[PDB]
């Protein structure tokens, strides 16, 4: 009897979770999009900031970035 | 006479519980067997909730569900 009766249960399972994976396939799709959100605009300055005499060396990097995303 | 007579009441008793256990199989089938599921549909989202320096950080958490199931 067992061996029927446990078949019954695994092919129930297996319906819901290949139908869950499907979903989860098809609910990735938006998070793709925000990969693009930024670009960055034209040549950038590199300038050394640090002060006279300290022991590391600090520079200043300033670009124009474009955010196209929503946050 | 005997030997034949206590055979016999152990063939219908066998004949009884086989079909009770065979009936209890079929019996199990409407509780293991529910199909059907919750489905969750396209992508989701995280927000925090948490205000106020609270000791505990909190999210909302909102999603499109869709319950396939009768329960
Ligand atoms: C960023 O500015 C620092 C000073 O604000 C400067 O430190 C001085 O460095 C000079 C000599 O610079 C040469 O040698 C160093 C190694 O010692 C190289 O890293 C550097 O590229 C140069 O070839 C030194 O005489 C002086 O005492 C330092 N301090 C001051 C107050 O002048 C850094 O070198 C500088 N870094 C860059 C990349 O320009
Ligand atoms: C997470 O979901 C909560 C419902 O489950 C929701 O509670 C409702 O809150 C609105 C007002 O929310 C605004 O103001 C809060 C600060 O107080 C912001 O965090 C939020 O972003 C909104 O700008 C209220 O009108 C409603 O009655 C509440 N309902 C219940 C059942 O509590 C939370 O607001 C929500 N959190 C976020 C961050 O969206």
């Amino acid at each position: 009897l067992s061996g029927a009766i446990v078949a019954l249960i695994l092919v129930i399972a297996g319906v819901i979770i290949a139908i869950a994976v499907v979903l989860f396939a098809f609910g990735l799709i938006p998070g793709i999009s925000n990969q693009g959100s930024i670009q960055v605009l034209g040549s950038g300055t590199i300038t050394n900031s640090t002060a006279s005499g300290s022991s590391r060396t600090i520079y200043n990097i300033t670009i124009t970035v474009k955010n196209t995303g929503t946050t």
